């Protein structure tokens, strides 16, 4: 299983660690952080200029472009690493691809006006993530009759929507969207049944690093969640998840080697 973008490819025969690069001189530092994550073994950098917590500011198109595009460019020029852009805005999707972005990672699965068309035109890989509602309201009272079945249904419909716009199935990644309109119970149901999403024959991407599903279980703050984050990452990668989105790259990469050695022997 492979992905293709910007003339290169990503070989998904082993788990990949995707390092988080938040962009909120800013440019000097982002590049430094990207370099460390690459030295620690990250094969993808996820660049994002808009926060997804409920009180977060709606960032304007011009503010998001100013923060994200120079970082994406500066990485594609310096390094061989793949670049994921964490945006919902067609303009950022377009401008990101023009300066070397390899993956469109949209928490809203191209629901914004023009995002679907913009993504198709780039020809890049697209991640389709599940969220109930939207970031400012999704955690109030998340509800499912059956959370696995409903996330599954959502992937069926969104793959179809992507194909209808000329985005081939082979471009797509799927992500159950841990913490995106889900309580503690919902998150763990999804993680326990993650391997069952393989029936789509598509790369699974997961993001659980330092999240509330760990925080509520250990009753600790974000800085104290590493062990819980590694446990999540290992549980996911053992079930065949292809890309793991994390803050702590060195440690996750180390844990992924142990998983890979275990999977190779199986
Ligand atoms: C951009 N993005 C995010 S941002 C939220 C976050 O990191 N929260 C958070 C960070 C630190 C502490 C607590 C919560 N989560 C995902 C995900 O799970 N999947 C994909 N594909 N993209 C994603």
């Amino acid at each position: 299983m492979k992905l293709f973008a910007q003339g290169t490819s990503l070989d998904l025969s082993h788990p990949h660690v995707m390092g988080i690069l938040n962009v909120t001189n800013s440019l000097i530092d982002a590049v430094k952080h990207a370099n460390l994550m690459i030295n620690a073994g990250a094969t993808i950098i996820d660049v994002g200029g808009e926060s997804t917590r409920p009180g977060a500011a709606e960032v304007s198109v011009e503010e998001e472009l100013q923060r994200v595009i120079p970082v994406v460019e500066a990485i594609a020029q310096r390094f061989e690493v793949w670049i994921s852009v964490d945006t919902s805005k067609p303009e950022v999707i377009r401008e990101s691809a023009k300066v070397g972005a390899h993956i469109i990672n949209d928490i809203r699965s191209l629901s914004e006006p023009g995002a679907l068309e913009a993504a198709a035109e780039t020809g890049l890989p697209v991640c389709l993530m599940h969220m109930q509602g939207n970031p400012k309201t999704m955690q109030e009272a998340p509800k499912y009759d059956d959370v696995f079945a409903e996330v599954n249904r959502y992937f069926i419909e969104q793959i179809a929507r992507c194909e209808q716009a000329g985005i081939a199935k082979e471009k797509l990644l799927l992500d159950p969207g841990f913490g995106f309109g889900k309580n503690l119970s919902h998150n763990y149901s999804l993680l326990a049944r993650l391997a069952e999403f393989h029936h789509f024959n598509l790369p699974l991407l997961v993001g659980m690093s330092r999240k509330s599903m760990i925080g509520q279980l250990l009753n600790v703050g974000p800085s104290e969640r590493l062990s819980g984050s590694l446990a999540c990452a290992v549980i996911a990668a053992m079930q065949g998840a292809h890309i793991i989105r994390v803050h702590d790259v060195k440690e996750t990469v180390e844990a992924m080697r142990v998983v890979e050695a275990t999977l190779s022997a199986k």
